[PDB]
DNA sequence: GAGGTGTGGC
DNA sequence: GCCACACCTC
């Protein structure tokens, strides 16, 4: 399969995409470039981008249909889901 | 909550 | 490659 061939590493992968992103932590290579008025700020991950612009949006889309509290990652709200039973 | 990351449908 | 789920660790 995918397999890492930086210095040894050996870390595999089941798609080359996944090993592609993998790669940028040898290489420090970070293609998603925050495009905020005034941030320089940059990522190995288009979603690790989509986290920091939640930064400066404060958009929390995932919304807790039991309560008022709201959520930037879906993970963070099934969390919390499990509290209302 | 935040960061890091393995994953898979499209 | 995009995107978001899901899990671990702090
Ligand atoms: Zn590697
Ligand atoms: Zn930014
Ligand atoms: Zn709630």
């Amino acid at each position: 399969t995918h397999t890492c061939d930086y210095a040894g590493c050996g870390k595999t992968y089941t798609k080359s995409s996944h090993l592609k992103a993998h790669l940028r932590t040898h290489t420090g290579e970070k293609p998603y470039h925050c495009d905020w008025d005034g941030c320089g700020w940059k990522f190995a991950r288009s979603d690790e981008l989509t986290r920091h612009y939640r930064k400066h949006t404060g958009h929390r889309p995932f919304q807790c249909q039991k309560c008022d509290r709201a959520f930037s990652r879906s993970d963070h709200l099934a969390l919390h889901m499990k509290r209302h039973f």
